[PDB]
């Protein structure tokens, strides 16, 4: 019944330190989350875009370390908002596994520091509302001692934000989290 797509930043601000949490991060979720009808996807975005597993390929290999131990960093540039458009669209696309009537949950994995992006959160959030995507922002790095990127993480995450957001070594953020998904 729950279809969960990571969005993880892969830029080069991401120290690789950082990146290394994202990926510990995600593999803890998929393995704590793990429901018989919980299927999860992975996307990782800089400028470019790569969709490391879909819906299916997590389907025909349910085993997350072996899924996340070869993502390799990107670097490059934050396009943050694009990347949304992508998930909702592509990761949430049938053809990739994606199950009609399972709610859509969405963790974006960044440091809130969107870069070179042509789009504007206000131009992806809206498509994401339409489609009933459930987003959880992760911040990673100096995410939240940063005005601009505290409040790119409240601008990405549902609301409200303050229930949504969440920092990578809260390393309770996932039981929260799972706590919440009961309350879909
Ligand atoms: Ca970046």
């Amino acid at each position: 019944d729950s279809d969960i797509a990571f969005l993880i930043d892969g830029s080069g601000s991401i120290i690789p330190h950082d990146f290394r949490r994202m990926k510990e991060f995600v593999s803890t979720v998929m393995e704590q989350l793990k429901k018989s009808k919980t299927l999860f996807s992975l996307m990782q975005y800089s400028e470019e875009f790569r969709i490391h597993f879909t819906f299916k390929e997590f389907q025909n290999n349910p085993n997350p370390r072996s899924l996340v131990k070869p993502i390799t960093q990107l670097l490059g540039r934050t396009h943050t908002a694009t990347g949304i458009r992508k998930v909702v669209r592509e990761l949430f696309n049938i053809t990739n596994g994606a199950r009609k009537n399972a709610f859509k949950i969405l963790v974006v994995i960044t440091d809130g520091e969107k870069f070179g992006d042509p789009l504007g959160y206000e131009d992806v959030i809206p498509e994401a509302d339409r489609e009933g995507v459930i987003r959880y922002v992760i911040g990673v790095g100096d995410a939240f001692r940063s005005e601009k990127s505290r409040q790119e993480l409240n601008t990405i995450a549902s609301k409200p934000p303050r229930d949504h957001v969440f920092q990578v070594n809260n390393f309770e953020a996932l039981k929260t989290i799972q706590n919440q998904l009961r309350e879909k």
